[PDB]
């Protein structure tokens, strides 16, 4: 008997940052989402939990990917913007929304991590209220 001692928690593969067969465009709004919106969120004091795919192994959250089936994070978003992955700003905004919503689903109001997400979301909403064009 192995007693399943070899079955260890692993992370799923991260979201794709490149898809040659996905149509893409460079728009002023997408340029702005990278240069302004993401870059200022990235420098925020609370950005660090969000700067890379959730590492459920390192953080000892083996339940995370049982609960969260559409993971998203700002490292993935940053790479998608730098790689010209998106067709339009709304596709990128959707990824930001997923990242925030995942945090509120997995956690509970009043948790430090939720306060962090809430603060980043408020800045995000302020920055995207006016896009170019
Ligand atoms: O997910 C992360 C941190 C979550 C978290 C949860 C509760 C807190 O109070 C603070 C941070 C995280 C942090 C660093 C990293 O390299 C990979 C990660 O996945
Ligand atoms: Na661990
Ligand atoms: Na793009
Ligand atoms: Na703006």
């Amino acid at each position: 008997m192995h007693h399943h001692h070899h079955h260890m928690s692993t992370n799923p593969p991260p979201p794709e940052t490149s898809n040659p067969n996905k149509p893409k465009r460079q728009t002023n709004q997408l340029q702005y989402l990278l240069r302004v919106v993401l870059k200022t969120l990235w420098k925020h004091q609370f950005a660090w939990p969000f700067q890379q795919p959730v590492d459920a192994v390192k953080l000892n959250l083996p339940d995370y990917y049982k609960i969260i089936k559409t993971p998203m994070d700002m490292g993935t978003i940053k790479k998608r913007l730098e790689n010209n992955y998106y067709w339009n700003a709304q596709e990128c905004i959707q990824d930001f929304n997923t990242m925030f919503t995942n945090c509120y689903i997995y956690n509970k109001p009043g948790d430090d991590i939720v306060l962090m997400a809430e603060a980043l979301e408020k800045l995000f909403l302020q920055k995207i209220n006016e896009l170019p064009t």
